[PDB]
């Protein structure tokens, strides 16, 4: 099976572009990345920035997590993000995504060692 950490890649990073290029990223990414597969996740984030950028942000600001744990580290600097939301008619096998691109800092719970995101809990 995955490990969390490639899972987190696969899930939350897309450092190929700097933002959400049209309205139909979602889409085109939420099945790229195989998480339309057996259901369509409901919401999805992709960080606009660089693998070793996003893996730094669990050296920054140590915060609680939503879940009252704490290994979340918060971004100092605000990065590029897209959000996807699955919007309401939206059934299957045809998952259909509200993208909203904005530049935020996110929020990461870490892990391992390396210790490494593993979990992206929000963005401020």
């Amino acid at each position: 099976k995955e490990t969390a950490a490639a899972k987190f890649e696969r899930q939350h990073m897309d450092s190929s572009t700097s933002a959400a290029s049209s309205s139909n990223y979602c889409n085109q990414m939420m099945k790229s990345r195989n998480l339309t597969k057996d259901r369509c996740k409901p919401v999805n984030t992709f960080v606009h920035e660089s693998l070793a950028d996003v893996q730094a942000v669990c050296s920054q600001k140590n915060v609680a997590c939503k879940n009252g744990q704490t290994n979340c580290y918060q971004s100092y600097s605000t990065m590029s993000i897209t959000d996807c939301r699955e919007t309401g008619s939206s059934k299957g096998p045809n998952c259909a995504y509200k993208t909203t691109q904005a530049n935020k800092h996110i929020i990461v719970a870490c892990e391992g060692n390396p210790y490494v995101p593993v979990h992206f809990d929000a963005s401020v």
